[PDB]
Formats: structure tokens, sequence, C-alpha cells
């Protein structure tokens, strides 16, 4: 008889989500789980470990529509470009708006990590480049829409002129 | 006796060694040994006082990239593309040059709704002046982020920096 990776996983994201990371440690999440702290480490070396597979998980998750995103049928690699482009957008504030605590949380953390930030930018320039056809502009259409999908500028999405905004720097990359 | 300078200098002096948000007026005028009330002729408030420091920063870090003008012949293009990196390379190398100070400045202006709004609607306008693209500014500053907004500054020496913003430019040009 014995814990799964998931039970370990989902009581950790638990805790987190109650009383954040910084206090949360193996030792919590054993108790919880009715289970002697050594049999945690089969499983996880360390809480770091175990933080860096819940924040990638989530990531993961949250992210599955923009990569599995097809366009309808006769539309413009520009027109899907730019209609992937703004789902993309409105993916992470949508998150920013009902996930918020866990999003500032796993967002921070994700930043913070220049391994893991850089593969999920090349995964967002792969896509990019997959459905406007554009080769190799991919990164440099990413980094153009920074503040549109960035965490740090989740705050000001619902401010007044967002939209026009997109818009207005989608035209000059059109 | 008493001159805003020497206000604003010994409040820079001692927000650099315990940060704004421990910093009081009384350290301040405890700092500089002036009667207390006297310090109320000039800031009624420490908000004032930390605001003022903040702008007079940001006018100095900038000053060449508000003064930069192209040269006779230049296409506008160019001296667009000139004028973008000159507003990189300024951010880049004044947090290399001192750290302590660019973090605490841009920490505190960041936060700061209409100070933010401020300048880059400043950066906005100078993009068209220097451009020509009429109603453009905003969206083109926008664009460039990554390179100018200081959440970035501690990854401007990683390799690709100069690579990417080349192709950020073609796609904009």
């Amino acid at each position: 008889a014995r814990l799964s990776q998931e039970i370990i996983l989902n009581m950790a994201e638990k805790i987190i989500y109650e009383k954040g990371m910084e206090k949360t440690t193996l030792y919590d999440i054993a108790s919880n789980l009715n289970v002697t702290h050594a049999a945690l480490y089969k499983h996880y070396r360390n809480k770091e470990d175990l933080f860096q597979k819940l924040a990638l998980r989530w990531l993961e998750e949250t992210s599955r529509e923009i990569f599995a995103w097809t366009q309808d049928a006769g539309q413009t690699p520009d027109d899907a470009l730019h209609d992937w482009l703004w789902l993309l957008a409105d993916t992470k504030k949508k998150r920013y708006k009902t996930d918020r605590k866990m999003f500032l949380l796993y967002t921070d953390y994700i930043e913070q990590n220049e391994e893991l930030v850089k593969n999920h930018v090349a995964h967002l320039a792969q896509k990019a480049e997959e459905v406007s056809g554009r080769t190799n502009q991919g990164n440099a259409i990413i980094t153009a829409f920074t503040y549109f999908h960035n965490p740090y500028f989740a705050s000001r999405w619902e401010q007044a002129g967002y939209v026009d905004l997109f818009e207005d720097v989608w035209q000059i990359v059109k």
C-alpha cells in the first residue's frame, strides 16, 4: 500500500493554496496525508523539485488550448495569426481573473526560472510559426506581443484601451 | 539654513541604505539635525518627497533619450531604428551603472500609475517625432516593451539580445 505521485502533488497544491510555497514543507504534506515523512522522498528529493513540477503542471494544463488551436477553413495565414495571438492574450487574461491566487504564485515562480521561461517561449514561437507560416519570425512575433501575455502586465489588462492597443500593435506586425 | 536640494540629497542618501518603506521624515529631519516642522515647509508628506526624487532621477536617466535627433540625410525609418536602440542601450547601461538605485526608483515608478503613464506617453511622442508615424507611437513603444521595461533588466545580458532586437525591428519597420 503506497502513495501516488498525484495525491502528493494534489495535497501539496492544496497546502500551497492555503498558505503559500514559502511556508510549505514536505513534512506538512506528509502529515496531512497521514504518512511518515520519509515516504515522500522516493517521489521528490525536496520541496523545490516538487514545487517545480507543480508550476510546470499548471503551466502545461492552462496552456493546452493555445497549443491545440486550429484555424477555421478559409482563414488566411494572417487572419489566423491574428486570431491565435488574440486567443493567447485572452487566455492569459482570463486565467488571471478566474485563478488569480495561483496565477500569481506560479507565474511568479516560472518567470524566476530561466530554463522554464525559455522553454515556454520557444513553444509559443513554434506555434506562432505553425499558424502564421512566417518562418523563423516566431520569436520576433512573441516578443512584439510581450505586453499582452507576460504576467507582469496582468493587472493592466483591464484598463481602457486594451483592445485598441492590441489592434494597434497588430497593425504594425501584420 | 535649509534648501530643497539638501533635503532631497539627504532623503536619497537615507532610503538608499534603508529603503522607502522604513524611511520617515523624522529620520530625515534628525539626519539633517534641523528642527521638525521646519521640514513641513517643503514637504508635508513623505510620498510627495519620494515622487520628487523619483522624477528627478528619471529626468537624468532619460535626458539623452529625449535630446537625441537624427543626422541630415537619414530616413525617418533608420532614425527610428537608431532611437529605439538608444532607448534600449540607455536602460541597459543604467541598470549596470547603478543597480541599487535602478532597482529602488524603478520599483517605485512602476507602482505609480500616473508616473509610468506619463513616461511611456513621453516616449510615444518622441517615437512619433522621430519616425513620423503619426498615432503609432504608443504602439511602437508597446512593441519594444521587452527592451525598455525595467522588469526585464536582468535578461539584457543573455545571449541573443542584439539579434532578437533586430528581429523585432525587422517586423515593425
